[PDB]
């Protein structure tokens, strides 16, 4: 906590994680476990790939490990692949640098949890429960006492919002803005939203932390951004960067490939073989965590907002009629179960019904398409409330298309409402097929943009006078 | 969307079915199936009664069609039969007037159809769709261009409730104020309601549309029932009209109680198979939704009314238990479950305690038994209060007997809001009985009330200038 | 129906006693049940230990009775047991004790009963839903015309509370004073409570109903207890008093705990392999129905208010989650998904990795492993740990500490809502350790409390003219 020890944003920003990952011990479980899980994915699959014997593991009492071949055999089988030794040799490289960044982080890390116990008085027991309210109030009463920011006012700690969320207040602000492309028109389905993990960290890679960024100091715009000249010079030099970053997604195109490939097997293959509608329920859409999103919100109030608002949404989905259908369930209904009450009625009487050769196969399928069309009759007495589905979901989210407060019950509402809240498997999916699609995008749909991303920066971009540059809406 | 063709009652009451069977297509749909399903029905009727040889079909490798006779044959051991002879004449009969009114009918709905296309703009795909207001807020604004029928006067708003619920009205204020007989004293039963369809059918073919009804053009009374002398003599007209109505019914009596007969065995039996207490689910009754219904309430209105208040409804019938049984459930299991606990701990013990001579059915026995028990036994921390409840029941229905508000626990108010509530299975044999008991009450029960009826269409019904005779109450 | 004629306490309490237990007929069944399970598990217990060949029913086709020994030689077998011979002794003589307290007890509820049907009018087919409301309209009604009480003083419908409720109140009293010693502090654990079914019944002995106890009457306290003076030798006494009655306590320490090691081991082992996860709901704590109960309150209305409030103290206490656990939870849960989803896709390949000798046994207990994990990774929601939830729970019982309603998130105010919360594997083990715990305690935690007691006794005793010798708190 030493006074004006270091910018705020990198100091406020680890507090806040802190306070997120209930406390210092737990956060560094999770980070552990998040390396492990790494290690765990690409040792497990080398080990599928290299070492098991497979022929004596099918066919060819056998104990278990009577496939695996033995060590000294399966370091000389691993290192005659040279596509296998060369995807470990890069596997290894970002290993090494995550977990370098780790002990950097816990390094500093540390420095967070002696502030909280010494500055802010919060031990680790009552953080799960201290809230966040309960520190964000505190720190600006700490200000006054344990110093930070050579010249600092007591923190509003409007500003320290901004602090946080410097950079996501210009995603906000640029998805807002129609910027950065998203929306796309396949063949043979309507606009496509294209908005991805991998994409958006492109997006930030390109724009904000990097080598020659719009950013020099994390708080401070470069100074030839703020002229309203050399912008066409600057937008060339724009371009070029994104094209070569492009590139280097190209070609780093098949090994995150693969990664997402393996993750996704364990991670999802499970719960497929368990449940296969998991994957049909939905979630909360990458695009629509930024499109539903409000001024200077940190993550948990934007994930309480989605969740308090996540079951009526879900009924949504869920509501529409169908009714001409209805119609043909309820009078297949009823001449299905008249032919099946005649047999069974017979089959009761005398019980010789068999014999007839299709006569037990003609009640099994009668008895199908009853219970087929008994689900496709709606339950009497079930209310129906379009007007409220598309009110209390708006309540809980508080931002609205302007065409969708007529028309609940189309299937314009529907199709893009369904984008914002889409189904896990699309969003898989989506996942899988970005290292593939990501570079693409990024050499075609964005480049032709670079010179209105640049009017954008130069434009909505004010220096406050105790945080540095931030994005104007978010004023 | 012409001008006046057709009474407005014989427009408006149109463009209202055409909006509750979402669109044209669909009414034609549901009125065909509607036609398939008498023909159905009579047709194995008679074709499992006369073509069937089913000494083949029990006893005497056999193929279905083994039972069948030829066609040449059928026609002459159907032929020779005068009484099913003559119940397929009288039933083609009914079929054929069906049939007529039929595609008389679908002509004048594309009428409508184009009404709506035309001068409402509302699209059969948007109808579904369109909603009630909408409509409403449709028509109302076109009567300035094309001009509603005489146009004397503007949209009442109201004038539309009454053409489309003149005579609804009529029957909503004879059953409310206590004509029109319902209430019986059986002996062994308190006082029945016996309210059915053919029932109500036969008031409103005696009251309103017929040869003589006290109707003449479907929005005007006869002149000489609005003059207060000769009422002896309409009287007497009126019960000798009535009489040989209920002759005439009492003489239709076997072919309904077939047709009743047949179109109900067909249907529910078989869902008796399926799950025999779907019969034990209560309905709301033909009466009861006259009794909570509102005047000028159109029936969608009333149905969603209706069915908002069900389930509190469900969870008032199903609130008392006895208390003995409890008891019985309660020791049962104990005993049930302390035999078991120990025969479980021996065959954990040991292994062995099974392969016993009746070790491998008294656990499984014991194991029914108890969660027979469990499943008498009331859930502990369980809160019921009946008195409070009928609370939310009347904020969703809306009318109820003043001696309910105070005991809503008795025997009283259950047995009475029993007959508003009563369960599926009262029901259809309630629409069984009704062919030979709805001749009985309508030539005994209502023939000595045509002086009140007759008084009370003479006291209650106005002359409203743009509707033509209504209902007093309904204003 | 008589004219004031036994004790009041007594006859009230029996009435109120048949309406709960809902009739004569009821109540009767019940008592006989209660007889009838204390014989059963004596006898079967007995059966168990004396009479069965184990031998011969685990090892050396058997039919059932091929175990037990004939009785021509079980009674030889169970008599020479000096102690079991001992134990069925002390057994019967409390047995044959509680059947005659039956005899009169059912001798003195017929009276009851014909007080009922005479003079109140209730018969006992209307009484399950006679309800208490109208039956107390109907006693202090039926006070005028029929002689009851002295006839000094006509009944006040609270004289009735205090006569059903007299020594109720005053364990609400002491327990609301904290005098009864009920906080423990037990090391490696907080401050413990111990409240059993046990204890509580020493306390009322020692205090109420006894051969030398404070009261004499039933109504009245002996007359030294209200002299300022001579407190101290009526400490001693009553010291002495409590020292015999633990004494007692201990002798008979080892009979109450096999009763209740028998007794529990049969109750909830049927449950334990049935639904293991039944003995982790909580219940709400024999301390806490008497904290949260008010002063002249029946056992149904605080039943009442106990249950109307249990779901939301169910949704609090399940609100608070570890996070590590569930850190803990979801990875391992990554790691057991993914080491199954590899044996999975290899069963499904080929089928011969399948029933791998090893491999399908895991696959289940990674199965099991999965499905743990899964239960304990949290689910959308429900984290709250409102004020909210506390806001209703109070609403249902009206008293909470002053120190909760600030924070109500914190683990002081979980650890000391959960005394009250009670989850019942611990009461089925704290009312096994009331046979041990309650003669120490009663030794040496009370008997120093004496003289407070004598003070309390002395200084909270008011005498009300009609009913005699009430609480000073329950006025």
């Amino acid at each position: 906590p030493w006074h004006h020890i270091e910018n705020l944003d990198l100091f406020f920003s680890r507090v806040y994680n802190l306070h997120q990952k209930n406390g210092f011990t737990c956060m560094l479980i999770g980070e552990i476990f998040e390396l492990m899980q790494f290690l765990f994915v690409v040792a497990f699959t080398t080990f599928l790939v290299s070492c098991v014997d497979y022929d004596i593991l099918f066919a060819n009492k056998v104990t278990l490990p009577d496939a695996f071949l033995p060590a000294q055999v399966c370091s000389a089988r691993i290192q005659e692949n040279g596509s296998l030794i060369t995807i470990l040799v890069i596997a290894g490289v970002f290993w090494i640098h995550r977990l370098i960044k780790f002990i950097y982080n816990i390094c500093c890390y540390w420095e967070i949890h002696s502030f909280y116990l010494h500055a802010l008085r919060i031990p680790m027991s009552a953080l799960p429960y201290c809230t966040w309210q309960e520190v964000q109030a505190r720190i600006v009463q700490t200000q006054k006492e344990h110093q930070i920011c050579i010249h600092k006012r007591e923190l509003t700690e409007l500003d320290i919002y901004h602090r946080i969320l410097r950079f996501q207040n210009y995603m906000v602000a640029l998805v807002n803005k129609s910027l950065l492309p998203l929306r796309f028109r396949l063949p043979g389905l309507g606009e496509a939203v294209f908005f991805t993990r991998g994409l958006k960290y492109n997006f930030e890679l390109i724009l904000f932390w990097g080598p020659g960024s719009l950013f020099l100091n994390e708080w401070s715009l470069k100074a030839e951004y703020k002229r309203g000249g050399q912008r066409l010079e600057l937008a060339q030099r724009l371009s070029n960067r994104i094209l070569w970053i492009g590139i280097a997604n190209f070609l780093l195109c098949p090994l995150i490939l693969i990664w997402q490939i393996l993750y996704a097997f364990f991670s999802y293959a499970e719960v497929l073989k368990r449940e296969p509608g998991a994957l049909g329920a939905r979630c909360w859409s990458l695009y629509g965590r930024c499109y539903l999103r409000h001024f200077n919100e940190l993550e948990h109030e934007l994930q309480s907002r989605l969740n308090r608002g996540y079951k009526p949404a879900s009924k949504y989905m869920n509501c529409f009629l169908s009714p001409l259908l209805t119609l043909l369930a309820k009078n297949g209904a009823f001449f299905a179960g008249s032919i099946l009450a005649v047999l069974i009625a017979l089959t009761i009487y005398d019980e010789d019904v068999l014999a007839v050769e299709h006569v037990l196969t003609t009640v099994t399928l009668l008895g199908v398409t009853v219970t087929v069309c008994r689900s496709f009759i709606p339950d009497q007495h079930m209310v129906f409330c379009p007007e409220q589905l598309l009110r209390v979901i708006l309540a809980h989210i508080h931002y609205m298309p302007d065409h969708w407060q007529g028309n609940a019950h189309r299937s314009q509402t529907r199709d893009e409402f369904a984008q914002l809240f889409q189904y896990k498997a699309v969003f898989i999916l989506e996942e899988l097929l970005s290292p593939i699609v990501t570079p693409l995008i990024l050499i075609f749909c964005l480049r032709p943009r670079a010179l209105e991303i640049i009017d954008f920066f130069r434009n909505f971009t004010v220096e406050v006078v105790g945080v540095g540059d931030t994005c104007s809406f978010a004023q």
